[PDB]
RNA sequence: UGUCGAACGGCAAGUGCCCCGAAGCCAUCGCACGGUGGUUCUCGGCUGAACGCCUCUAAGCCAGAAGCCAAUCCCAAGACCAGAUGCCCACU
């Protein structure tokens, strides 16, 4: 076993961490964050002068020291939503039947998917935002903006993931939602 | 057909036989009715290390089978209900 592994992360000046019981709180501009980390058993620490925020192992073996980078890099992101955001856009691309996605307050409804009767539709949480970008400028593309990376996909996924074609050949019948580009808000 | 003398009333033929027949029973031979959530498989994903990259996983997640579990439904306290009540009586 490893007497100490570390992980150090830099913390910007806008945001501040807070761990407490291996739960940890990020708040910043743009909203707060929390994540319960309390599965994880690690050493959470924070300097606030130094703005550094430090997971340590002690005496762990590889299956415990692999939770070292997941953990920073969860703090990493939680760092990078509350400061700039994330954005995701996805498309609808298709071959002969247009897919029609029509968007309300937090609601999504796709018709139309490869000429089927089936209305598709998709509640979406309070803290991530969907729009749909005007046909003028890009056809077919829906943003969804958020803090939380882990909320801003799965959203994207569960819109990909019910427009699926079943009973036919994948390499062929190539439409759908994919997910174009990644990006944050700010 | 027999038989009370005939008619009437019947009667015997272990319900004489034939036709129609209520009520009851009964026929997918008629008619009515036959519901809802979860937890998950398989799978596909998300975020994400190990392993500066990667990766559905490894810590987490999300979806998700006529399986499975509950609701509904049938029996139900030897499930010994200090559930609630109506009257007496005992105690007081
Ligand atoms: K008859
Ligand atoms: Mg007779
Ligand atoms: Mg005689």
């Amino acid at each position: 076993v490893k007497v100490k592994s570390l992980c150090t992360l830099q913390i910007p000046e806008g945001v501040t961490v807070d761990v407490k019981g291996r739960k940890v709180t990020v708040t910043g501009k743009r909203g707060t964050l929390t994540k319960d980390l309390t599965h994880l058993q690690l050493d959470l620490r924070v300097d606030k002068k130094n703005r550094t925020f430090t997971v340590i192992r002690w005496f762990g073996s590889k299956i415990p020291i692999a939770c070292l980078n997941t953990t920073k890099a969860h703090v990493q992101n939680m760092i990078t939503g509350v400061t700039k955001g994330y954005r995701f856009k996805v498309r609808c691309a298709y071959a002969h039947f247009p897919i029609n996605v029509s968007v309300d307050g937090q609601n999504i409804e796709v018709r139309n998917f490869l000429g089927e009767k089936r209305v598709r539709r998709q509640l979406v949480p309070n803290t991530v935002k969907v729009s749909q970008t005007d046909p003028s400028k890009v056809k077919d593309e829906i943003v969804f903006d958020g803090n939380d990376l882990e909320q801003v996909s799965r959203e994207a996924a569960v819109l990909h993931q019910m427009c699926l074609v079943k009973k036919k050949d994948i390499r062929k019948f190539l439409d759908g939602i994919y997910v174009q580009t990644k990006t944050n808000i700010e």
